[PDB]
């Protein structure tokens, strides 16, 4: 037997669904939503780490003919350099001055740890979310993982669950991002084409397949000085360093929701955005029949105390004449206040305690027994004054009853100063008419 | 130095740029296409195969007592049978009738070749496409890779190129798609969840690793005939194989612009749609300056034959004096009709013949020399009957010039009987001038 539901996609918040398929005793379902995950999708665009400046020894020839080459590796400055009378702990080394040639070459690398100390780079399209649902009824509790997407199926027993299409999706990741060892940041990274020499993304070497280390460093050379032999270069220094430094601002803090972030298949957990839709289907031997405890008769409640707004507040009591004892099921029709027990078994007394929660001062809320519905309203007058860490058991609207207990003078006289002018009109209308002739 | 550019989407089709700038002498570029290949996203709900019903040995046992026991293995149909009197080859074993046990039990697990003869499942989403594109100008001629995305350098030497994204994304991909052995098909799934018992994923399971082989195969079991020992089960035959049995209607042959399909990373290449835009960067020192061979002077153009609209028919004569022969650069700028020579020498003669094409009978082609520009027209009246089994490389547009040859007669009959008409007014405009008094 199909059905249809909506739930508010919150963490942590019981639901009821109380099902009136007449012919069988009515009975509800408690839902629970626990640890809702959302899974993006990842493109990987390129990857950055720390590099090497790689140079080696300096060559010097004792003849000064020059000697110029170039070899394929990136960034290499083919640099000649004359004139120089080099020094070494032997006072100096051969004896031709002003006739001698110096060739300093240099590259870079990736760093050895090019593995390990990586952050990647990553587009962002739309995502797929994951959830895991618990549902009980009548001799039934059990949990259950569903993609929760525009169709899928649960089978979590007799019965059958679908659940609909996200309503939005108000996802923290947007166009391309970067993560780096369990956080991520929403950097607008420059394009793989082009690297400014300094901010960030020096190396903009793919997968560690190790081909093509695109980078834009702009090493310098210069002229040794006649102090001795060197190779001096001038190098910006390492931008994922300077990244390291700056940092900050981790996004993990950064979401709207309070959607906490793990990284390992980098998803978002726990965050309550809009409401899930749900379709059930039931088969008609898993509750017993309307034969099993008709216990209505007449039905009337009693309203003790509303110390609401936090957990339960709204305590009240039900009495009737009852028949043999069984079990019935009850809820509350009213959006406006919500009990917290499903069905509970009934003596031979009659009197049965019940608890609820409304931040409504003025409850109108719609009981309905297994068999009977009646109204009730309390004069919640108690207003609480904490600051809880526990979450709340409530519709976040709130308004009074237009019949209510309290504001009933308000509209009262509020009609009475329309009517006063309505029988006046009525009265100027009468005596216009009555001397129109 | 930055230039834009546009170049339509046609493999094969060479592609003349024409950069102009001042200070040194213009300089044309060579495009050419080469296999364009569009990329999708991929997401792999589930995967489907055949399916073996594993059915054990029956159980006798000659006592009455019969043992029900369930188990976690997918659709068991669990039951057990009295009153069997079982037959072999040495007629039959025990004594005892009317109290006998016979326990037969199924049920169905994934294929032996699942390994390699299973079907895949994909979701398709907003997809990249790549293009290699081969630059050519004054001796400097190489191919290229580029993702041809929003912004992305070429670097291929001096120069550097980025090409701009595609104005609109027409895949051939739509949502879901099957990959099975090199063909894809734009046929529709059940999801994961549930499934019909025998059209098509009777099995669908996930991954490959073997976990939660969901089957709605619906076995059955029946009553052995009391001759010898049986085991009848009833059961739909394989979705799998007979929907490839079936198949028919392969994707391959119904791309909407011929793009053939190829399923290793599943891309579709070779089809064209929409253009590319392009920008690009051009070092001072990659051409020649004005002061090289000038030799312009004054300009006119002949056509000897103009048979068109198949591959180039149209010779043009374009003479004029020279000064000290050398290299230059020829070109259009209207599209109505193009050539194909790239930079050309020139010869103290000045006699130059020129190839060009266009599907109007009477172009306006406004050729250019790397210094002059002169008008050319031409009555390509006549075309040629054949249907070609080579590729166009001309522009589509068709359209008689406003000037034109054979056009002329109805622009002057047009004016002469608006004409008409205007002088009436003019006449009419007089006499009542007159009679206004
Ligand atoms: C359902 O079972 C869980 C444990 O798996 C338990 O904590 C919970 O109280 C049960 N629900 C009810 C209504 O008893
Ligand atoms: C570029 O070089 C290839 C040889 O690999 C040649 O076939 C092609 O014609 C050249 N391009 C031009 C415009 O001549």
């Amino acid at each position: 037997y199909e059905h249809t539901a909506t739930i508010p996609n919150v963490v942590g918040f019981p639901y009821k669904a109380h099902i009136e398929r007449n012919g069988f005793s009515p009975m509800t379902l408690q839902l629970e939503v626990l640890g809702t995950s959302l899974e993006p999708t990842l493109n990987l665009e390129y990857i950055t780490c720390e590099y090497k400046t790689v140079v080696p020894s300096p060559y010097i020839k004792c003849c000064g003919t020059s000697e110029c080459r170039s070899m394929e590796r990136p960034d290499y400055q083919c640099q000649v350099y004359t004139g120089v009378y080099p020094f070494m702990w032997g006072g100096a080394y051969c004896f031709c001055d002003t006739e001698n040639t110096q060739l300093s070459e240099a590259y870079v690398d990736r760093s050895d740890v090019c593995k390990h100390d990586h952050a990647a780079a990553y587009k962002a399209h739309t995502a797929a979310m994951k959830a895991t649902i618990r549902i009980s009824y009548g001799n039934l509790n059990q949990t259950t993982t569903a993609f929760v997407n525009g169709e899928h199926t649960v089978t979590v027993g007799g019965s059958r669950f679908t659940f609909g299409p996200i309503s939005t999706a108000w996802t923290p990741f947007d166009n391309k991002i970067v993560v780096y060892k369990n956080d991520v940041y929403n950097l607008d990274f420059p394009p793989y084409g082009s690297g400014q020499p300094g901010r960030f993304g020096d190396i903009q070497s793919r997968t560690v397949e190790s081909k093509d280390l695109y980078a834009n460093t702009a090493l310098k050379l210069s002229r040794p000085s006649s102090g001795t032999v060197h190779v001096p270069y001038t190098q910006t220094p390492s931008g994922f360093k300077y990244w390291i430094k700056e940092r900050g601002t981790s996004l993990n803090d950064k979401a709207p929701f309070g959607c906490v972030i793990k990284t390992n298949p980098v998803r978002a957990e726990n965050c309550a955005v809009g409401n899930i839709p749900v379709s059930m289907d039931i088969p008609d031997s898993a509750f017993t029949r309307v034969i099993d405890a008709p216990a209505v008769t007449n039905l009337e409640c009693q309203v003790a105390v509303c110390t609401h707004s936090s957990d339960f507040g709204g305590i009240a009591t039900l009495t009737f004449k009852t028949d043999k004892p069984g079990k019935c099921a009850v809820h509350s029709h009213s959006n406006v206040a919500t009990i917290q027990e499903a069905a509970v078994d009934i003596k031979t007394d009659g009197k049965i305690t019940l608890h609820f929660s409304t931040a409504s001062a003025s409850p109108a809320f719609k009981v309905s027994v297994c068999s009977a519905k009646t109204t009730c309203m309390a004069a919640c007058e108690p207003p609480k004054d904490h600051i809880v860490p526990y979450g709340a058991s409530h519709n976040n609207q709130v308004f009074p009853d237009m019949s209510g207990t309290a504001m009933t003078w308000v509209q009262r006289v509020a009609g009475g100063f329309g009517g006063l002018t309505l029988a006046a009109v009525a009265v100027l209308i009468l005596v216009t008419c009555v001397t129109m002739r």
